[PDB]
């Protein structure tokens, strides 16, 4: 009973560390899902005029190899579950009048503007992962995978921008346009496409970037079909994690300093502030220059006796060191910026990025390829001829494939 | 409440995680200390003839500040205490040899490597702990995912190979290329390199199976009350067991990995699983076609959603696929003996390496840029001559680096004659 409060109290501190030792928890999964048949087709082609079953197998694969989700949101345009079993508690389905802000927009017809409100669902966790009804688990995967206190959230990248770009494409487009973007906002880089995976995200990063970029996420969900320059909902996430710059706070560092937590320094920590200040090499020079400007900032600003170098040097505090421009110029120009957030960068590691291009034997060798070398993300869109004489068996053999990966019942279906 | 209760359990699988999200807890420190006393000199002096910096005070109170999370401080020491210590607190435990050796025989121990090899061995130590050498001190700020991650295993940090030159060296050396010799006999030659000095974490179990794995050479290192050419090291050989264990493969662990129904009986797909895993791309129906004429045969040599392309075959079980020498064989040969324990490795990115040479500049340089950049763990090597007119001024430099780093007294002393 008091076991487990006791145990994260047993230590010298006598403080709990649940917040750096246990991970962030719970976490939720968002999905997306958008049927092509009959209503949705007819709206699209007077739209026009005027102006598979792969879900199944994501959420058994939930089920299967990644049991620590809370709980599963899809986004609907109001298309009831087929198959969904709505007497657990544990699975919603989310109308888009929930995450739009203006009801106008309702009739969406796109992807980024469904993504770009996905962090203002009631009830989600801090973090939430979103999976585009194409992507799976085939291995075990733990929430250390996408986020680990120490180094950050986890960021996977692939290919550069203009290398895998191609002229003539709608969605190279639109990355190279919220490429142009972030490099007049944050200064000129070399971007590199994030991986096409369960991407983790987090409500606050991602409130941040609203209101930081209010106008362009308005623009972008105020298309209603996929336009040339929308902006993408990982790579956009991604790189504000990156490129977040923090403020440089002087007191912390003072209080970093002030190991006493005192106020004030004593002899020897004027050595750690003037090295952290200055570059290797140091000299006694630098030292008493910053002593003889500390003293000139006093005796110009009007304003336990520890015995000091030069008794000529008064007694430093917050009040001083703060209000000293020349010492707070000298560590700005030393402390380079800090990024607000930390991150860790790999790449196509244990990743699944598998093309479908209606040739049964390429299929069969992907699939193989997938079956010898065991993978944490898969990708398996889903992209047929529908021309061709033997498209059919192409979706027989992918439908045996997933038969063959996950064939265990899950609690959330109709015991049909 | 039953939220409280609820709150580690509340998922789809209804199962609580913490044995893995939750990071491997309690953790203890352990210290190895020896102090220049009149009694030791004596015996060390009727040894010879019949054949302080004080670094502890400061270390804990790096462990204080910056290792908040550790559970409990051991220290083995030859009897004696320091005098400033708080025994009185029951978080820190002196801890003689008569709990640590195997043998009284060895009580003179005299060496730092027998008591380092049985350190393990005391009662009420954690299954994980971290291992100072009363020279190392912490900095920035050390989780337990600094040592060990359960994804990636412990991490192990390497600075530099052994020269395996030979032609020299005097009792350093020689300790490393005996344990290779020893390593290179028992799993294999490979360029090896030393594990850095810095604050180690063990594993009791591990520990245990090296030197159950090795009992000769560990009882032979504990024989010899002087560090000598014929013991074995601690962090080399442990570093090294856990790099190099294998286990020999158990076919349910695949059986079980391949059999997705978790029905025990491998339908059409299953078959096909096993076969790319176990051949190599281009699969075609020819290697297909030969695993099946060796299961007809393997089964004429000797439960519902039955369906199979070819009548001849039997239900495929754990018995028929467990006893068949040659696709055995075939997938021994395909997938090969690994790494028993996990573990990751890295180089010289975040460790403290300084040598005192009594030039008083270049030490002042050293702990300035020690200063300047604080690093995760410092080891700081004396070996002031002590002749030199400079001595007492290095000893004072590195008072003054240590109480400016922890100027704070710690839980573990008592605070007598001020100043
Ligand atoms: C800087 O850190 C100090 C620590 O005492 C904190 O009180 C203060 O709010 C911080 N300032 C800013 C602008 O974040
Ligand atoms: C599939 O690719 C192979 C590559 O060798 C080619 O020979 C074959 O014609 C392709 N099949 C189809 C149906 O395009
Ligand atoms: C090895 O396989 C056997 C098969 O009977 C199983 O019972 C046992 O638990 C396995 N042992 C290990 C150590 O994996
Ligand atoms: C002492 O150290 C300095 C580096 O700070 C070096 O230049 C000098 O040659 C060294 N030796 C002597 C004898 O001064």
């Amino acid at each position: 009973y008091h076991v487990l409060f006791d145990s994260y109290r047993d230590n010298i501190a006598g403080k709990s560390f649940q917040n750096r030792l246990c991970l962030p928890m719970p976490i939720d999964v968002v999905y997306t899902w958008v049927n092509g048949t009959d209503l949705e087709l007819l709206k699209e082609l007077t739209e026009l005029k005027r102006s598979n079953e792969e879900l199944r197998y994501s959420l058994r694969s939930i089920e299967r190899h990644a049991p620590w989700v809370r709980n599963i949101f899809i986004v609907t345009n109001g298309q009831i579950p087929s198959w969904l079993n709505l007497d657990n508690p544990r699975v919603t389905i989310v109308t888009h009048q929930d995450v739009f802000r203006n009801l106008s927009h309702l009739p969406t017809f796109s992807s980024p503007a469904i993504e770009s409100h996905i962090h203002r669902i009631e009830g989600l966790s801090q973090k939430f992962i979103y999976l585009n009804d194409d992507v799976m688990f085939g291995k075990d995967v733990w929430p250390d995978d996408f986020y680990s206190h120490s180094k950050g959230q986890k960021v996977y990248l692939t290919w550069p921008v203009p290398n895998g770009g191609s002229g003539g494409d709608t969605f190279a487009d639109s990355l190279r346009y919220v490429n142009k973007i972030l490099n007049s906002k944050f200064g000129f880089t070399s971007r590199k496409v994030p991986a096409h995976m369960p991407h983790m995200i987090d409500r606050i990063v991602m409130q941040e970037l609203q209101d930081m970029f209010p106008e362009e996420f308005d623009k972008t969900s105020f298309h209603k079909v996929r336009h040339s320059e929308d902006m993408q909902f990982a790579f956009s996430y991604f790189y504000y994690l990156m490129s977040a710059v923090q403020p440089l706070n002087i007191s912390q560092v003072f209080d970093e300093v002030d190991t006493d937590q005192s106020g004030v320094l004593s002899d020897r920590e004027i050595r750690t502030l003037a090295t952290r200040i200055h570059e290797l090499p140091l000299s006694l020079q630098d030292l008493t220059g910053l002593e003889h400007m500390l003293i000139n900032c006093s005796k110009m600003l009007p304003a336990t006796q520890e015995s000091y170098y030069d008794p000529n040097l008064p007694p430093v505090t917050k009040s001083l060191v703060t209000n000293c421009k020349p010492v707070t110029d000298k560590i700005h120009k030393a402390y380079k910026d800090k990024n607000k957030y930390r991150f860790e960068i790999m790449g196509e590691e244990e990743i699944a990025f598998k093309m479908i291009r209606t040739n049964v034997s390429h299929v069969v060798g992907q699939l193989d390829d997938i079956r010898k070398n065991p993978r944490k993300f898969v990708c398996l869109n889903d992209n047929i001829d529908h021309n061709h004489k033997d498209a059919q068996t192409v979706k027989a053999v992918l439908r045996d494939f997933y038969e063959s990966m996950f064939p265990i019942p899950s609690q959330f279906e109709l015991p049909r």
